């Protein structure tokens, strides 16, 4: 299923990923896109922080989602 | 250095480990103590995900520090 990811600069990258793939997994893609090792991001979505060990589907994450990637501050 | 880990029961142990440590390494000195294998272990400090590929150091993490054990489901 393809979802959607804004990037830091408010731009939208198109990621395919699987409903069962882990929230660690959907950094390591985005990190082969935009160059942000995972230990540096925050994934946002419908408003709240996702944690790594979830799945997509356990956030109720769909096709045409939108997440928001955030650069952590604070370092790794 | 000293370093603790609150393990799968919320038991907590100690470690000896240096700050030049990569985190693999702890995963391995953690795998002796628990029988977890490494890449069965998520390792969380301050309320983050640690990778492998890092150092100790990299993650400001010090004498006393503690991390959390998780299993990868």
């Amino acid at each position: 299923m393809q979802i959607f990811v804004k990037t830091l600069t408010g731009k939208t990258i198109t990621l395919e990923v699987e409903p069962s793939d882990t929230i660690e997994n959907v950094k390591a893609k985005i990190q082969d896109k935009e160059g942000i090792p995972p230990d540096q991001q925050r994934l946002i979505f419908a408003g709240k922080q996702l944690e790594d060990g979830r799945t997509l589907s356990d956030y109720n994450i769909q096709k045409e989602s939108t997440l928001h990637l955030v650069l952590r501050l604070r370092g790794g």
